[PDB]
């Protein structure tokens, strides 16, 4: 079966975007487009990879991260950033990141990454 | 005057071989250990080519072709790969990719591939 990935992002279009490339590549997809949707679904239907913005409304990536981590939960996680906001990937270890792409990004640059992250495992 | 090459590898190894055998075949060498330091030194000091490990610490080699990219900047890079992590070579012409080499690899190896790279330009 295929894997699963849990995509969020509060740009519709960015979640359009992966879910079409990432469904294509022949993997599952679920989403979320705010940080409480996200860590709910985290929790219930446990991903294999989750893709997490870090600026999202209600709890930011920092925040669903923080509370995967206190609940003793372990995913493969990327980090999606912005243009020119730079993340403190010392402080994304902490967090459980496990690797990191900017936006904009290619098809084939997320497909790559979620491949080396699933392949890590 | 003698072509400079940026070599980058988080190995010390690797990057004391790369020296010493490109020194010898007659380039000047200049060294980063991370994708950070890897960048700022592209920009700074124009080497003639990058020998450049994908898997890389702070930003990766993806990271650091994309910046390049996005910079505008144009270098000759040759990307190293590890055993058994297949690279995606359409993704590595979308980032400027030249050419690419396995790890392990020999001395002539590398001297044939830079030498071609260098006649290439
Ligand atoms: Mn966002
Ligand atoms: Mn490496
Ligand atoms: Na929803
Ligand atoms: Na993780
Ligand atoms: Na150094
Ligand atoms: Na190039």
């Amino acid at each position: 079966m295929n894997k699963k990935i849990l995509v969020v992002d509060d740009e519709e279009s960015i979640v359009t975007l992966l879910q079409y490339n990432l469904e294509r590549s022949g993997y599952d997809v679920i989403t979320a487009s705010d940080g409480e949707e996200a860590l709910k679904k985290a929790e219930t239907e446990k991903p294999d990879l989750i893709v997490l913005d870090v600026m999202l409304p209600k709890l930011d990536g920092i925040e669903v991260c923080k509370q995967l981590r206190q609940q003793k939960l372990m995913f493969p996680i990327l980090m999606l950033t912005a243009k020119d906001e730079e993340f403190d990937k010392v402080l994304g270890l902490e967090l459980g990141a496990d690797d990191y792409m900017t936006k904009p990004f290619s098809p084939r640059e997320v497909n790559a990454r979620v491949k080396a992250i699933l392949r890590r495992s």
